[PDB]
C-alpha cells in the first residue's frame, strides 16, 4: 500500500518511533518519503553487489532480512524479506528500530544524509496531529 502523509505519521507515533534512539518522528518521515514514497511494496535490486532493498524503509538483504539469493548475507532482524512487503508495517518498524541500534544510527541510509540531514524536516509532520 501507499500511505498518505499524516496517516503514516499517526501510525509511526502509535508504534513508538518518536524519539527512538534519539530520532525524531519527522526524520523517520523524511527517510520513508525519499526511500519509497511511502510505498510498502517497493523493491530495488542492486546489480552491483547482488542484494535487494525491501519495503517502505528500503531495508537491505545483505545485513537485515533473509531472501536466500544474496551472497554472504546475514539476517539481523530475523525476518524473511517478504515480511517487509506487507501492508501492515509492524515488522518493518521493528526491523528499522534494530537497524538504528548499530553505531551509525539513522546515518545507515545514505538517502537520509543527502536529503534529510541538516534540513528543516518539520514539513513532513505539519498538520498531522502528532
Ligand atoms: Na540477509
Amino acid at each position: 500500500k501507499v500511505f498518505e502523509r499524516c496517516e503514516l505519521a499517526r501510525t509511526l507515533k502509535r508504534l513508538g518511533m518518536d524519539g527512538y534512539r534519539g530520532i525524531s518522528l519527522a526524520n523517520w518521515m523524511c527517510l520513508a518519503k525519499w526511500e519509497s514514497g511511502y510505498n510498502t511494496r517497493a523493491t530495488n535490486y542492486n546489480a552491483g553487489d547482488r542484494s535487494t532493498d525491501y519495503g517502505i524503509f528500503q531495508i537491505n538483504s545483505r545485513y537485515w532480512c533473509n531472501d536466500g539469493k544474496t551472497p554472504g548475507a546475514v539476517n539481523a532482524c530475523h525476518l524473511s524479506c517478504s515480511a517487509l512487503l506487507q501492508d501492515n508495517i509492524a515488522d518493518a518498524v521493528a526491523c528499522a528500530k534494530r537497524v538504528v541500534r548499530d553505531p551509525q544510527g539513522i546515518r545507515a541510509w545514505v538517502a537520509w544524509r543527502n536529503r534529510c540531514q541538516n534540513r528543516d524536516v518539520r514539513q513532513y509532520v505539519q498538520g498531522c496531529g502528532v
